[PDB]
């Protein structure tokens, strides 16, 4: 069997046919495809809705128990169950292009990829990455493209790569599990690439929770974070290449989580949760990668690795009202000292 589609379902039964349906349509073979659904505990009718389909699609349909608390343990149960020799996880609020399954077959037999990312599209305002996308590319690292801005789970995997590295998901929260999964499956992966010939995900934004909006604690969130850069740190790989990995990840963490700015945006009397789960993670991060971050985040790196709440708050505040207590201006960049007695920290722009 070619693939494994993987969809994890929770309260589901508003939308849950419209992912069915593109399943359904598949100009592919329903004989070499199967769907393996896991319901996190569901009480509304989305079983009922799911074994429609038993006669149509190559069904697996099980249910947790009790709900896990997020996506991650049923799609880990899922995973196990799976036979196909790739896995593609689809939310159950998604949907696919009919070709998808066809056009990603045929590309994965000419270039043997492990990880294949497929061009996304938004429905409804839903908000996708797209630097990633603008070209299909047989072959693409972590240091050479933007593959590093999307972690989300909407992929295309080996199941060999995923199961021979023990590679599952954090179970138990809410959001950011798929961060170290794919991260991981980037990491131990021999070959990645990236299909861009039409819009083949389809990411919704339908109501009630989503998961990325959920409540996640700041120790939950950052030790995700911190055994990233573990992950970084210990891959088979050249040294420098992992600093320049972890550089990276910092980069885009540092520009699109909710690190960014939480200074300014948090209760004040709540930051010092923030301050110290934070600087757990920047503590993993050894202080020679600072240097190859982008410049306005070294100072942040450094306030963070010390955890020093008001220095860094300093720094948010500085940037977003654009005053600094020194700064010298030079090749068109900034030198800054966010404070008296403080390092200047150079290049900022
Ligand atoms: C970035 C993207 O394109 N999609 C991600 C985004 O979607 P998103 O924020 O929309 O999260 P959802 O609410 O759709 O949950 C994702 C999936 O998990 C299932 N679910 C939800 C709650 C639960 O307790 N048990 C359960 O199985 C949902 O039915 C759904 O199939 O944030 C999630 C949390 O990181 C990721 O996993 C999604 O893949």
């Amino acid at each position: 069997m070619k693939f494994s589609v993987i969809v994890p379902t929770y309260n589901s039964e508003k939308y849950i046919t419209e992912l069915l349906n593109s399943l359904a349509k598949q100009d592919f073979p329903k004989t070499e495809f199967e769907v393996v659904v896991v319901d996190d505990c569901s009480t509304d009718q989305t079983l009922q809705i799911v074994e429609k389909y038993r006669n149509k699609l190559n069904l697996k349909v099980s249910q947790l128990e009790t709900n896990s608390g997020g996506p991650g343990k049923p799609r880990n149960v899922a995973l196990k169950q799976a036979e196909g020799e790739f896995v593609l996880f689809v939310d159950s609020d998604d949907y696919i292009n009919k070709e998808t399954l066809k056009d990603a077959a045929a590309f994965i037999d000419e270039h043997h990829s492990d990880v294949l990312l497929i061009k996304m599209k938004g429905v409804n305002g839903r908000g996708v990455p797209q630097s990633m996308f603008k070209e299909t590319a047989p072959e693409v690292t972590l240091l050479n493209s933007r593959i590093i801005y999307t972690l989300s789970p909407t992929k295309i995997y080996r199941t060999a790569l995923l199961k021979d590295n023990d590679i599952y998901f954090p179970e138990e929260l809410k959001s950011a599990e798929d961060q170290l999964f794919t991260m991981k499956a980037y990491l131990n992966a021999n070959r990645i690439s990236v299909l861009s010939d039409k819009a083949y995900y389809y990411a919704t934004k339908r109501e009630g929770e989503h998961m990325s909006s959920a409540y996640v604690s700041p120790e939950d969130f950052y030790e995700v974070m911190r055994l990233i850069a573990v992950e970084i740190l210990n891959a088979d790989l050249e040294e420098a290449h992992k600093d320049q990995i972890l550089a990276e990840f910092l980069n885009r963490h540092f520009s699109f989580s909710r690190t960014n700015g939480f200074s300014l945006k948090v209760k004040l009397e709540e930051q010092p949760q923030w301050i110290n789960a934070l600087g757990d993670f920047i503590q993993a991060v050894p202080e020679r990668v600072d240097a190859l971050v982008m410049s306005k985040l070294r100072p942040l790196l450094h306030y963070a690795r010390a955890k020093d709440i008001d220095n860094y708050r300093t720094v948010e505040e500085s940037y977003r009202q654009g005053q600094y207590y020194r700064f010298d201006i030079v090749d068109g960049k900034l030198n800054i000292q966010f404070n008296e007695g403080e390092p200047y920290f150079e290049g900022i722009d």
